[PDB]
């Protein structure tokens, strides 16, 4: 319902890595567009998973870019993003797949 839970309906851009690492992998990403946003943001949620195996996996930060952690290297990582409202949460961005550099 819209009162429950209303959340955004349109997801940040620009989402990539901007300096990976063998165990970790950095992010950078955007707001989104003034045309997509139902209300305001507050914070993101990045949600990384390895595409290989079943572990799932997210972070919080209330800024555009995060940097994952205790990952393997040369292991393509499944990591996306979403924004979220002061009513709860919205649309998830498009996996990127960052494989963690080849250590």
């Amino acid at each position: 319902g819209s009162s429950g839970s209303s959340g955004p309906s349109g997801f940040p851009q620009n989402l990539h890595v901007t300096g990976l690492t063998t165990s970790t992998t950095e992010l950078a990403w955007d707001p989104p567009v003034l045309a997509e946003r139902n209300g305001r943001i507050i914070s993101y949620t990045v949600v990384f998973r390895d595409i290989n195996s079943q572990q799932e996996l997210q972070n919080i930060t209330t800024d555009t870019r995060f940097t994952l952690t205790g990952l393997k290297p040369d292991t393509t990582y499944d990591i996306k993003v979403r924004a979220w409202t002061s009513k709860g949460s919205g649309p998830l961005s498009p996996s990127i797949q960052s494989r963690t550099m080849p250590v």
